[PDB]
């Protein structure tokens, strides 16, 4: 019961520990900075709005501002929306920030600014101007930035935001920025490394530019540099999903052998997409502490067989040599140099896109004595032959990725993977054979791999009847992903040999369930004694030879995308207890099952400890709410995206346990006279995207509403007459979390109030 | 134009040739028979309504009625809707039909009637009472039906509508119906064949009942019977998707060897699901003209190897022996008796569910000299081995169906396939290998099958790179369905060996298009010189090594369910001419491509003779209508299911050629002041399911409206104030076809008029 309503259209959060007062106006369709922002405000965000200008009046009384995030108010035409394009660039009038003597961070990204904003305070430490039209850096313009530490100037001249000229940087422009630790000139059409840079730099990003050559003294003084990224300079353009111009004559980024000599503190070096053909060992003579090295998207296929530079990298943790194939050569085998054995500290090795026919156990011998190896990733290689038992010498590894290959009996290709916008590994040893050509499996295929905890066979061609003899060696397996295959449940003994299996995914195995007259045994769960979660989604199951699935251990069953409307056809009582004998089942998802109505017997036939039930996306035109009494342990009920028109006359007389009721996206036009009356256990209600016009005090008593952790009411049809005087008042003074209060809890009428937010409504005329 | 607006909520059609005045009120949410039904009404339909009763007042002035279809006004609870269930059964008061001396057909199905309606006219020829609660037929109740010819009484006692007792029929109940040609007692829980039946019967349906035995004289006088159906009497219940009780001891329907002796005119005999183990030749001794014989769902696996009864069936056109497998036996081969060679007139032979491992050429030798054979269907048999070249001896056949099998290098199971409710074969010789386990193809697999005109490999495991050497023998192929496979377009020479190919379906081959960095050649079309239609739907295509698809012959390209939003990413002009060089393309479907906006260059890059363009289901939030000038041959533009808010200022200025414009399911709230001014080519406009409130005279000129073949306006937000005086008058007096005028062209306001149809609106108060 607030004494003064919050009318501001922004989320205000108070952080007493750090003396901070955060005001978040992200995406609030604002044409001006809202009035009445708290005076003690420290963090102000106005991202994704259409405020045309900033002036001294903008932050006149907000003298305690430490951060102003004013991003994407005039986002460039090719990056922003087309339905609501920006007419004119952001206008920053003089002395707009000079008064803010406490300002530490200022983001003015995506505003089509032509020049670096002047008159900034001396307390500024972070300045961000990405996605603007600033493509000429002059020493005089950066004079004001004396105490700056982080400076982002990238994305000011690239294919999604062209400047039509080369990027210009004056000589020694950043040299007097004596506190500059991070500098980013990425995606800018830069032709040379700007010099001289301040020696205090720790991170330098110059990727996706027109730098054809590095001079031997471009980084002669950066003795504190930790991260250096020179990627996408002379790019490898084969199959680039963005406009890509390589250097003439297919030449690489020319780097002198002594260019990195002063970088004794370098930890990360990224040379991705530089068309490199050789990696000279001399580069790493003085770089002893190098931890991460990205050499993906180059022409280093032959170099992988020699790789003498690896002898100078004993502290390297991550090595990426992906997509280095020779454009027209399908190699017979992978040639890994014996130098890979000198990478004592290596944890992650990725060599996707090498492209070779057969993997043999000996080819991986340089990796045998790398005690800290955790990930070996050989995905996207078109490997047709590989004895899976070879991985018995890699029991220590956490993940062995052979995804996207041909074995049988967006990351490397995106332009900027760090572009700013406005799983079973936890179980243990994982062998990923997903998206491969395995059509038949037998126990011998998994010999010597008893240690595996997860096996992902998702997306293979497995059209087979499993009888409990295909995975006999996998005695420790806890997770099997068998999705996107053609499983034939002819026998109820399928998967029984995997005695320690906790999670089984057989989703998207619809093939045999689509043809009539075929036997399906869904009672195979009885034999899996420690199974916790079974997913059998999108199988199109409309028939079953067995009438009951049984299990003493299963806690979650996902059965979405099936045809329970056909199994539970009215007049056919045979499958009404299909899930009843899953005695420890707590979560059942039967959404997307075309259940227009739930026959009588579905609720009585549910397992006894059912906590979360989803009936979403079913086209449910009716629901006997009284039947919820059978589900004595129900905590969450999800009836979203259906065609329900009414709520229960008394929710208390339906379920004593129900905590979370989700009714979003239905046709409810009114709540019953005493809906939540005496339903004190309810802690979450969603009635958003319905067609409710009125909500009275009897249907929504305050003794229940105040207990709610959250209440969603947005996108309804609220009629704002004097009869809604209670709803409008309570919404304005409630402490209960109602998301979208000031942006989507709107009046549809009458006349004057059409489109008006209920939070800003003044019904004083109703009381005179 | 019309002087008197049509206010009746039913479709009135006049057929001057056959002199009928048809009034169709199907599904019009009527609680009473509407007033003002024309006095000349001959055919009146009131199906799917909630009219609680019929009385003499119902058809008082409609003395010329020839047909009354009053079905499903109180449909049984298990068959009907649950959101709006029927409270009480239909009440027919006395003398309701006695006055209608011209009544020929009366349908009172699905009304929960307890007894046969009495007081019917002597002119009635067809009476239908299916899905009611009439399960006791007495001779006295049928005396009024003296001149009846067709009588449907089925579905009055089965699992979806139980009566809890056996069906009773009095002795000689139908005997005095001396004109009865069709009698149907299907799905009724009947225990014996009713006798004596009138000899004038031509069709008798007694399927899905509890008839355990036929007496030798049950059909002793039906010398004019043409169709006899005794299916589902002692049913085969293995994998029945409905409640199925077989006869005790697994015994069949007992039919004496001489039971069909009097049936010299029998053309169709259906013995589906009768658990038959033998078919005695003696049954067909006196049946010489039998044309159709259904023996599916029996236990005739061993009988198929002997089948001596086939020697008495030389005039049989259709033979069905599907789903006769021995429950626990997977046979090594199919044993077809040599007696099949005596079926001289056979055109269709279906033997699905026989279940056998190998198909050998000599096993089909009884079929070699059957000159009229057109269809051989061996689907759902789990055949693992079959030399496709064996079909060289079946060039005369139209369809060879081997769908749903394991070959590698609802119809038979529904309860009542005739239950009433309230393709490449045209190209020539078709070989259907769909839903099989073929993972690799080579030219030798199609040797000796050069005659094939269609080959359906849909839903196989083909993960391969085609280079133009896999289908070398198929020189006459006009249609290849390759959908639901894993095609790898590494080479642009894919499919080029099929030189006479006119239609190619490579839809749902998304596997290789989903992983990054893989080469895809979409320019393979250039080599196919007579290709007319290419479907490459739902492939998730977001990248392509080739920038242009070329073709001198392609007329239709379906590219829905792909990612043209990524290929045409703003700033990337490389794929804007992807479809430009398809010089003879007339229809392009680029719906479901996530195109929120169309970049500049898409319209200019379209082929020159593009006539039909679909951009439906894209989430298009904006559209530069002026760009339609580039599409000089445009005739149909489909922009349905998008987020467009405005129509062009003057459509005629955007496109001189456009004829059909579909804008259904958008956010259009108003039409521009001169929207259709001078749009002389427009013949079809769809503005339904939008949010339009007002339409003025200037937006809809009479010279353009009178040329429209159809105009859709339903499901809008029409405000019915005095400002809508033009639109309300125009809708009432126009002759233009506007569908759903009395069920969905409604007023949303103001107040009083909420929910009212605009056709029934009286705005006389606007002019005083
Ligand atoms: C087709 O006709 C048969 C009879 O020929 C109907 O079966 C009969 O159904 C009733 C009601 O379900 C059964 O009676 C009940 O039996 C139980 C168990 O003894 C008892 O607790 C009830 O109070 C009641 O007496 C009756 O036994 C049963 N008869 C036979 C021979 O099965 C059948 O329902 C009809 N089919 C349909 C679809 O209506
Ligand atoms: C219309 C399909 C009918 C079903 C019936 C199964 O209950 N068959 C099948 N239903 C499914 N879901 N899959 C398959 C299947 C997959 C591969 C090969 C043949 C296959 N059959 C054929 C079949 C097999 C057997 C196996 N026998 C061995 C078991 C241990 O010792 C003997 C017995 C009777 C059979 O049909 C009569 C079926
Ligand atoms: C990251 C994958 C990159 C692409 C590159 C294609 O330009 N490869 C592939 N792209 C697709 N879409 N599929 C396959 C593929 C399928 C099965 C086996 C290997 C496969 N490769 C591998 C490859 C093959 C060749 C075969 N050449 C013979 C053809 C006739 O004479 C020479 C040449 C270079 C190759 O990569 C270097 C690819
Ligand atoms: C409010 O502004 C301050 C200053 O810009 C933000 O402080 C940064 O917080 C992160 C941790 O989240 C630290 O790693 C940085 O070093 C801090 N920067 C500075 C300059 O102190 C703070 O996160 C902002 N709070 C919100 C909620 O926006
Ligand atoms: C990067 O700079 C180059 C020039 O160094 C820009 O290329 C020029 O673009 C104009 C306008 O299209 C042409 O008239 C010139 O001929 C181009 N010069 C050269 C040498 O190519 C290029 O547009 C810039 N990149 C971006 C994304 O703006
Ligand atoms: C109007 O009623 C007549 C009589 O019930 C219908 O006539 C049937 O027409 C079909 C098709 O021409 C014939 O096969 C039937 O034999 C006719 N039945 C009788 C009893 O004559 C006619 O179809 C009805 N028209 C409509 C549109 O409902
Ligand atoms: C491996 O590749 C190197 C060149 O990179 C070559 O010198 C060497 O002979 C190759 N060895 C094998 C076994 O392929
Ligand atoms: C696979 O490798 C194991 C040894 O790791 C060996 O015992 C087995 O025979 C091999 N199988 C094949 C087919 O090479
Ligand atoms: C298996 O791999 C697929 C991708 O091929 C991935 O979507 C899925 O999440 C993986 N399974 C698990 C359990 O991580
Ligand atoms: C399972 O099938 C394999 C062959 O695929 C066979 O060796 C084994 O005996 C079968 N299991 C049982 C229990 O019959
Ligand atoms: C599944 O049901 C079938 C009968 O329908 C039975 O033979 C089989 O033993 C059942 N499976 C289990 C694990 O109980
Ligand atoms: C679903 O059940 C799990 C426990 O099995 C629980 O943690 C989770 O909160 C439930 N879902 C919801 C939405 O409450
Ligand atoms: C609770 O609901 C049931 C069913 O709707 C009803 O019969 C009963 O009277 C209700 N309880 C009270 C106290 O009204
Ligand atoms: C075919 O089946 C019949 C029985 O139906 C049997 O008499 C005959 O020997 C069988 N012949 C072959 C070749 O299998
Ligand atoms: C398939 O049958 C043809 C004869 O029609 C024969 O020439 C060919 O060798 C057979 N192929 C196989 C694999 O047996
Ligand atoms: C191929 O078979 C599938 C069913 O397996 C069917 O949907 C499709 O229409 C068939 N193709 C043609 C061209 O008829
Ligand atoms: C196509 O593949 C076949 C089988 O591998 C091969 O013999 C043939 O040479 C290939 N075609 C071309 C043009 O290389
Ligand atoms: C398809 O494009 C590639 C280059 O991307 C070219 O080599 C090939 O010849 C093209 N194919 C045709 C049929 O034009
Ligand atoms: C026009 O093309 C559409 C596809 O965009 C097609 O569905 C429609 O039937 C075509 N109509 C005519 C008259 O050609
Ligand atoms: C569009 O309208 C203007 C004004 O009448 C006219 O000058 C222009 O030629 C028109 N364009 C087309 C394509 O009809
Ligand atoms: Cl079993
Ligand atoms: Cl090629």
């Amino acid at each position: 019961a607030r004494w003064f309503p919050k009318t501001l259209p922004c989320d205000v959060t108070l952080d007493v520990s750090k003396n901070h007062v955060i005001v978040d106006c992200t995406d609030k369709h604002l044409t001006e900075i809202p009035g009445g922002i708290p005076t003690n405000t420290t963090n102000l965000t106005l991202t994704i709005n259409h405020i045309p200008d900033i002036s001294p009046a903008s932050f006149h009384r907000l003298v305690h501002l430490v951060e102003i995030d004013f991003r994407c108010n005039c986002v460039p035409i090719r990056l922003g929306s087309k339905s609501n394009m920006c007419p004119r660039r952001l206008q920053i009038k003089p002395r707009s920030f000079s008064g803010l003597t406490y300002l530490k961070s200022l983001y003015l990204d995506g505003n089509q600014l032509l020049e670096i904003p002047q008159g900034l305070p001396p307390s500024l430490q972070l300045l961000s101007l990405e996605a603007n039209n600033i493509f000429s850096i002059r020493k005089e313009q950066l004079t004001e930035l004396a105490n700056i530490e982080i400076l982002y100037l990238g994305q000011n001249c690239y294919y999604r935001n062209p400047c039509y000229v080369s990027y210009s940087i004056e000589k020694d422009a950043f040299l007097n920025l004596t506190k500059l630790k991070v500098l980013s000139l990425k995606d800018n059409n830069v032709t040379t490394v700007p010099t001289v840079l301040p020696s205090t730099l720790t991170e330098l990003y110059l990727y996706n530019n027109m730098i054809a050559e590095i001079q031997e003294d471009d980084f002669n003084n950066l003795n504190q540099l930790q991260i250096l990224d020179l990627s996408g300079n002379c790019p490898r353009c084969y199959n680039a999903p963005f406009p890509c111009t390589p250097c003439k004559n297919n030449s690489p980024l020319q780097i002198p052998v002594n260019a990195f000599d002063a970088l004794t503190e370098l930890k990360v070096l990224r040379l991705h997409s530089n068309s490199l053909q050789h990696v000279p060992p001399r580069w790493f003579k003085n770089i002893n502490n190098l931890q991460e090295l990205d050499l993906s998207q180059n022409f280093l296929a032959k170099e992988i067989g020699d790789a003498k530079f690896l002898h100078f990298l004993p502290n390297l943790i991550q090595l990426d040599l992906s997509f280095n194939f020779e454009l027209q050569v399908y190699r017979a085998s992978m040639n890994l140099s014996q130098a890979f054995s000198s990478l004592k500290s290596l944890k992650i090795l990725r060599i996707r896109g090498y492209v070779f026919k057969e993997l043999k156990s000996f080819q991986l011998s340089p990796l045998h004595n790398l005690q800290n190896l955790e990930v070996l990733d050989l995905g996207t290689n078109f490997i047709k032959i590989a004895n899976l038992s070879m991985f018995k010498q890699f029991k220590r590894l956490k993940v062995i990725d052979l995804s996207v290959n041909k074995i049988s009996p967006l990351y490397y290709f995106r332009y900027d993977k760090y572009a700013r916008s406005c799983s079973c590994y936890k179980y243990g040893q994982t062998l990923d054979l997903s998206k491969n050509s395995i059509f038949f499996i037998k126990s011998s295929d998994f010999q010597h791999l008893s240690f595996l905890k997860c096996l992902n066979l998702s997306g293979n061609l497995i059209s087979q009847t499993l009888n409990g003899s295909e995975f006999q060696p996998l005695a420790e397996l806890r997770y099997l992903d068998f999705s996107n295959n053609r499983l034939d449940l002819l026998h109820s003994t399928a998967f029984e040999e995997l005695r320690k299996l906790e999670v089984l995914d057989i989703s998207s195995n619809s093939h045999y369930f689509q043809s009539e007259g075929i036997t399906h045994m869904l009672n195979f769960t009885k034999n899996l004694k420690v199974l916790q979660k079974l997913m059998m989604n999108d199988n199109d199951i409309s028939s079953s030879t067995s009438r009951t699935m049984e299990s003493e251990s299963l806690r979650t069953l996902e059965f979405r995308g099936n045809h329970l409307d056909v199994l539970w056809r009215d007049g056919d009582n045979r499958y009404l207890q299909l899930f009843k004998n899953l005695l420890k089942l707590e979560e059942l998802d039967i959404s997307k099952n075309s259940l227009s109505f739930l026959p009588s017997g579905v609720f009585d036939g549910m397992p006894p400890n059912l906590k979360n039930l989803s009936l979403a996306k079913n086209g449910l035109k009716s629901f006997i709410w009284e039947k919820l009494r059978y589900l004595k342990n129900l905590e969450t009920l999800d009836l979203s995206h259906n065609q329900l028109t009414t709520v229960p006359e008394r929710l208390s007389n339906c379920s004593r346990s129900l905590k979370n009721l989700i009714l979003k996206n239905n046709q409810i036009r009114s709540l019953t006279k005493y809906f939540l009356q005496d339903a004190f256990q309810l802690r979450y209600l969603d009635l958003s995207s319905n067609k409710i016009q009125m909500i009275q005090k009897t249907s929504f008593p305050e003794n229940v509403l105040n207990n709610l952790k959250m209440l969603l009411l947005h996108h309804n049809r609220f009629l704002c007459t004097c009869d809604a005087v209670w709803f409008v008042w309570w919404v304005q003074h409630t402490e209960v979390t109602i998301p979208y209060l000031a942006t989507d809890v709107t009046c549809v009428g009458p006349g004057a109030h059409k489109g008006q937010s209920v939070i800003s409504l003044d019904l004083y005329t109703c009381e005179l």
